[PDB]
């Protein structure tokens, strides 16, 4: 039955416990608290990365390929994160990541820790597998970032990930490339069928900072750190 | 074969691949790399909660009752963060842990987030559970604290985690309570008998950061996160 409770769509577990969406502002304001109550940013990109790249490992099944295309923001850096932790257990890891000007702390951190595994970094789209690869990676879009939609990196990145064949998964997708597998984080968003096949990630946010934030939460994830959920 | 060259021990995966031990020193050393070329503290301390809550997790199969031994020191702290992750996922956490004088950042810290779970903290044996937990996590030694293994509270610890019945974890043992299971972080160090049925966590260090403190290696783990170890 109904164990989360949100002061918009409605999911459900495999066991058919109710999991709400959540609104967006909602959602930073609920990631807002937990980083004043001790979960930092790179805490909670640390462990995005490990859970993320435990779910593209059960998707994955010589070494298998992963495209990694993310963009200059902070969705981005989750992306990044999982990337270095595939990179890690022996997966073939290319990172697509546009150059940009005003440097950008959490993908610099990122992207140094990338940095030393045997992952590979590109900012061209012609440097990518010719050949489909196994898994491609969507972490393009960040919903603040209202402008960069237009972009020419931007619109052909797009069309690659569209070209390639290679089913995607697109780790927190804004709510507006087809993506066989979206995943949602501590909560979901409204996500529309777009998003296709959805998973709700655990980012290890304490039950007491839902409360604060008006909501009644009771773990959704029994024993799993990503759950599937259903319309 | 041997895919890791150390510049002891020697453990193999389920496949058969050939894992090393290494001495605490190189241990502490190849940790104090990785946290200058960016896997802080806290990041290790957010993965190691993670990987460690994930087998315990498995290890567990009305809600489950985890009693936590950890101590004032590094190691404790992974406990900590091991314990948060647990009390995310309704199991019922009881942290054992003995007050001290000088503060200590990293349990500070775990200590802080541990608050805004549902898990119970004590500063008192006779405050866990009489009736057998369904399992108990040591995280009582570290090996730079020589001297306090003569603590009262210590040995009236170990007489707990003795008396209880249940099953227990150790996390990061030391090399010199019986553990049913060890779990060793990223590479193993010589341990013995005494620790029982040996897993090995992965932390996340980039394959060139091993290469940088003289180590060849290739990782052992598949794609899996924490697997089992055999002499």
């Amino acid at each position: 039955y109904r164990r989360i409770i949100v002061p918009s769509k409605e999911f459900c577990t495999d066991s058919g416990l109710v999991v709400p969406s959540i609104s967006y502002e909602l959602h930073k304001k609920l990631l807002s608290v937990a980083e004043k109550h001790g979960l930092t940013l790179e805490r909670r990109l640390e462990m995005t990365g490990v859970c993320a790249s435990q779910m593209a490992l059960t998707l994955l099944g010589q070494r298998p390929t992963v495209a990694l295309l993310c963009g200059p923001h902070v969705k981005g850096a989750q992306g990044i994160s999982c990337g270095r932790h595939l990179a890690n257990h022996d997966v073939q890891v290319i990172l697509f990541l546009p150059n940009f000007v005003k440097m950008l702390e959490s993908i610099t951190n990122e992207l140094s820790l990338f940095s030393k595994t045997q992952g590979q970094q590109v900012s061209s789209l012609k440097d990518l597998p010719t050949s489909p690869v196994d898994l491609v990676i969507n972490c393009l879009d960040c919903p603040e970032n209202v402008f960069l939609r237009d972009q020419p990196w931007y619109k052909a990145a797009v069309a690659w990930a569209n070209q390639n064949r290679a089913p995607v998964l697109s780790i927190d997708p804004p709510v507006h490339i087809d993506a066989k597998w979206s995943l949602a984080l501590g909560l979901p968003l409204p996500l529309g069928e777009h998003a296709g096949r959805i998973y709700l990630c655990d980012i290890g946010i304490p039950q007491q900072v839902f409360q604060e934030v008006g909501i009644n939460y009771h773990s959704p994830f029994g024993c799993k750190f990503v759950i599937p959920l259903h319309s």
